[PDB]
């Protein structure tokens, strides 16, 4: 009950109304999704960034990842269509740090993902104001455990962004989720995630690949 | 349903639709103020190419945006159905040509509002002004006519879309709407007013698919 809305292709939609340090911005993003082999496609864009693209990449759809014997350890195919809500506080290492509250949920044919960030105390010219990160994305092991407390499943791990002179810019992940209406064992997303562009857009925009599997 | 409207709703579209066969699909999003009436959108036709001019969808793809003054809050049928919603039937009569058949829920879905419509269009013309995409990119100001359904607690519409043709004169489109609630409606059914309607059609240079990009003010009377 859930996995029938994942039959096929779902069309998605992505909403980000986000301010760091002050600086506000918009981005949206439309797309599909295809739960049955875990693959993501979207086209992302700044309508308003004062801020990389790649720190926005872990909060801008976790229901799309392949489950193989681990369908109902799916919270998040399992919390449709009603949803879940996903709370993350991500922290920059000798930097600044985001928050964000998501409310992710169905609305007919469509999948959506409504985001509030709000980035604050991050270093002028550090490596995201000033943008020293290189445009594209690595790949990670998100741990998935349960929370009973709640009823819901608690996240933690670290993305290793890469930076435009070779070093490494760590940024450390603390999630948790909870279901809108009506518990998984311990298991793990891996991500796989290209980033790219298209070649006669002038705004500023994202191209987005995605494979998770669990 | 009132505090529904306080300020700025995001708002998404689907429509489901073929005319004559021709299968589509259109998503829109976008922001709804009702305080101010303004609706500002993005549509986006995601099979592709459209087999019809935009022009012919825009009465078709949320009036609980429209502005009605204080006064006449109570009358605002669409705003007190929130968030149970509405349901939406239209029956378009374009004069020399086919017919428009349309239903829609109008309904909340967490902060957004959103409007689901499933729409069919039949008996049209080859080489028409619609078929044949003979109509202007625009749109023209009109008023819709609104009474009190006792019948099914709810509201009926009647109204006449003047679409512009590319080389001079007008395409009519006689529109028939009747509204009905899906939980509790209004406390009382209101009395016969109308919307006038104001709307602009353009277009992003950024973007290569097929779109539209409309912008609208719809005050109470
Ligand atoms: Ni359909």
């Amino acid at each position: 009950k859930g996995e029938e809305l994942f039959t096929g292709v779902v069309p998605i939609l992505i909403e980000l109304d986000g301010d760091v340090n002050g600086h506000k911005f918009f981005v949206r993003g439309e797309g599909e999704g295809d739960a049955t082999i875990g693959k993501l496609s979207l086209k992302f864009i700044a309508t308003t960034l004062p801020v990389p693209w790649p720190t926005l990449v872990t909060t801008l759809v976790q229901a799309f990842s392949r489950y193989p014997h681990m369908k109902r350890h799916d919270f998040f195919k399992s919390a449709m269509p009603e949803g879940y809500v996903q709370e993350r506080t991500i922290y920059f290492k000798d930097d600044g740090t985001y928050k964000t509250r998501a409310e992710v949920k169905f609305c007919g044919d469509h999948l959506v993902n409504r985001i509030e960030l709000k980035g604050i105390d991050f270093k002028e010219d550090g490596n995201i104001l000033g943008h020293k990160l290189e445009y594209n994305f690595n790949s990670h092991k998100v741990y998935i455990t349960a929370d009973k407390q709640n009823n819901g499943i608690k996240a933690n791990f670290t993305i290793r962004h890469n930076v435009e002179d070779g070093s490494v810019q760590l940024a450390d992940h603390y999630q948790q989720n909870t279901p809108i209406g009506d518990l998984p064992d311990d298991h793990y997303l891996s991500t796989q995630t290209i980033l790219s562009k298209d070649l006669n857009e002038k705004r500023d925009h994202m191209v987005l690949l995605e494979y998770v599997t669990a």
